[PDB]
């Protein structure tokens, strides 16, 4: 075979895939009790009812169905919007039908600098009848306040997936576009952090 | 053999492909009577005399040989230019000397919507020795007033090139690209664009 | 095999590659005694002290492994940044412990215009355990003012590379980023020419 | 894009593909009424009442699902055998529940000399959870009795493919395999057509 | 991405690539006490004294550099030989100098079928100067006797690796050749594993 | 990019290029004068009067188009073909009518060892409309009498190309094919095959 920086993940269903959720164009991730994240694109094109799926691959199952309940933009310039879930499943996953029981948070990392890896994971290929998760690994090329710029392979429906470090700790979120290419996250300040924990369900 | 969003079209002398022109660094496409559209990026490395080719493939022949008579840019921000050639052809294609007679324009699609499955159809490499028309898919990401983002493999050459849907029904002019399924940005013909276009076709 | 527009170079001691320097996480190229060029947005991540290799490849070697001693970013809009190395390696190249005796500077081209052939020279993929150094074909699609523009394959380590004719003469550096897609350099306009001159070290 | 003697078939359900079958493990074509071809080492895994799927395409759906009544294999050491199918269907085709309303069997090639276009057509990948059709395109290598040889990317699933001329004529069927190989097919000879023949159903 | 069959191993130091061993040109897999089995061609190119290797991953280390100390090939036709090496280490793993401390032997399979998935482990590139291991799957098309075939992605330096089911349970050792293409085991017979336990170092 | 043990020659006017002939379907190679060697299943589609033509790429040009006069097989079971040419070229290479003038035997190595590095020079895509040369590294698996296995990549058309080592000396010709690092198969010239060849090399 040969060195690639983007492999399909076979199984979904430990961590940290677990904390990943597919729309039908693009990701997010869970940020806490019945709550994802994306981002602001993402988000325009959903509404109150539309459905997310929790960790997906393909025809081997995943972690249920769940639908919208609340859709809250971030106030800033940065491309993060907070959607909440009815806790109880449309179809159910194997932990029954809560939301939360079939899907993991992650912790956020300590900070992150250049030159360490990372992976982004998500769904990268837009409306397709099948959810396949894949995982791209790559260096952090800059952090500067709000902006996380690392050197990976990103497709479009990575729009919303988390950034993590290699403990599987949260250093960002995912938003735009071999191919070793820069990057473009959102680096949760504290500013970013303070509105998500705002809009967590309780 | 893979899945794969881009391939060789490998018979250009069939609609939708006959509505498709070449330039030496980027695609165009047939509007009406004389007349192609691509961006503006792309007619300013060009003028009148400079010669496009009629939906060639390499060495299995084209649709002739025209040369440019005319450029028009549009007055608004939006990345399109009118072009118009000299209807008897330098070199003929098989249905003759006449432009017309050896292309197709697109019927306007009723309009486009997020999910709904596009074609980007053109000359991706630009200057190369042989033209070769690739037909790249997928779906549309967004559609708003004049811009229309679809995630698809496209390059540079593909400035220029038609964005069709599923029954070969115009949605967009390609402008920019900035495995790949990457957002790319056409140009959606609004009303005020579709005004300019019509009275710019060579009458 | 097929036809690719991006190859390997497997030896980076004969010219042009030998104008060719790595940092950790990005290229350079030779400008003149003891001096190189790169992006601003790499000399950034560099300090001081730090260090760079001259035309490294793999295991087979290179022209020795010298400290930076000065960085001076170009005063005006474009991506340019002169980095002046200590003469003395750190550790020797094949010609000796003399930084100018293991590399080449390029000539200047008189000009570049739309349809001629370059290519680009240097580390494509940052922060690597190995530095590899591929070459990268493609047409000139626009020049104008201090910007070219070139269709080919670049990825994020490439920021700093030379662009050279087909006489291996300089026409730009890369700044930004099969994959035949818009490429972008800055254009040595007679101001950053200065600007470069004034900045060897004597 | 590029170069590629391999693509996906993208609607299966006109002709020549009307005239493909897919095995679980393998490729088929039609021949007759209620009657496919394959090869031995194809058959050998299969039994009446196991089934095959005419011209599938993932879920655009197929011509139908068709049981085993017969298996015959040719009694010389070419590597062909003749499956006769229950002419009514276990699942319909958009023609209805008649086999041979919802296929198309070849006319075979007036004959086939080295360097002329050929394509083989199949399902190249074994054992999937969905079928999907390539289309192979090459030349001819050598024709010599029941050998024809040409170049090709072929793959494991493709044993029982038809072998087609430039105008969709029947040239031989494929037992054995960028990748531009040699690939190994049967050629009909005038007793191998004679068997086939034979073994149409009536 | 892309669905892929074979893909780098980036953690070679967890079951089952802990049973696994490289040599300069090819694969080998422990089966017991100081004993690893690899293809008659590839043993015939080794002598007492060359060096053998525990599931390396370049420098990510390795469980051990080991001697070969005797070479027995099977006296049937079959394409096995067991090599034992000496249990002192010339250069320790992890859990220390002994060979079997830093190695683990497979359990046999109870058997194996068409249709099921397997993987291929093994070093598929040969002389390079880095170890890199490989998986490959893919499903078994036919076991028939001491032949076992499956449709897999497989190069020159997997002679020698270790064929196992979806449990991590032996059904064969590789020893001859995207690609599905048909690739060629010895499975194991009741004669073979008698000769394999009877060379175990005691 | 990506590591990749298969690349496409850029210049074939320099030695060790200038080594290799192309046929429609197959390579091979110069052994000296008027003469070029491939495989037994290569020869079998020629005939006197078909052409040959030396070390091509696509539109670059090449070292002259050259007309078979004699083919003579190997008498062993080994799969080597002699095939003598017209010294006058049917058209000119650079160097001008004379074959001899435009192309470059090889120089036999001293002989070959498993691990070493090998390369397989040869137009591995058959029956096309233009003749490109792929080199494609990788180090022999063995050598036993007039068999050499290396692992590479080779395709349809590496029929007959010439196997050398680091230093550009003749270790083999390629002769059959049964990422892809496979075991590749080649005739190594033992004594009696050497012998041959310079028995049937043109006077
Ligand atoms: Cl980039
Ligand atoms: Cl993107
Ligand atoms: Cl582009
Ligand atoms: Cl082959
Ligand atoms: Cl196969
Ligand atoms: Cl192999
Ligand atoms: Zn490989
Ligand atoms: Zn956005
Ligand atoms: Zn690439
Ligand atoms: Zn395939
Ligand atoms: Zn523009
Ligand atoms: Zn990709
Ligand atoms: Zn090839
Ligand atoms: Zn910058
Ligand atoms: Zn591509
Ligand atoms: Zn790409
Ligand atoms: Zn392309
Ligand atoms: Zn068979
Ligand atoms: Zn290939
Ligand atoms: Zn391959
Ligand atoms: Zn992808
Ligand atoms: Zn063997
Ligand atoms: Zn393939
Ligand atoms: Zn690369
Ligand atoms: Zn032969
Ligand atoms: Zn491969």
């Amino acid at each position: 075979g040969s060195e690639n920086n983007v492999t399909k993940v076979k199984d979904t269903n430990i961590f940290p895939y677990t904390g990943v959720v597919a729309f039908k164009s693009a990701t997010g991730f869970v940020v806490g009790k019945n709550t994802i994240l994306t981002n602001k694109h993402v988000s325009k094109n959903y509404k109150v009812g539309d459905r997310i799926t929790a960790h997906p691959n393909s025809d081997k199952g995943n972690g249920g169905i769940y639908s919208i309940k609340k859709i809250i933009n971030y106030p800033g310039k940065e491309d993060v919007s907070v959607i909440q879930v009815e806790e109880r499943a449309i179809e159910r996953g194997p932990k029954g039908f809560n939301f939360n029981d079939n899907v993991t948070p992650f912790k956020y990392a300590a900070g992150a600098k250049a030159g360490e890896r990372i992976k982004v994971i998500g769904y990268p290929h837009p409306y397709k009848n099948k959810y396949v998760l894949y995982e791209s690994t790559g260096p952090v090329m800059s952090v500067e306040g709000s902006s996380i710029v690392y050197s990976a392979h990103t497709e479009s429906g990575n729009s919303g997936s988390p950034v993590l470090n290699s403990n599987n700790e949260l250093v960002g979120i995912h938003f735009a576009s071999d191919d070793n290419r820069n990057a473009y996250g959102v680096y949760f300040t504290p500013e970013i952090k303070k509105f998500i924990a705002e809009n967590i369900d309780k």
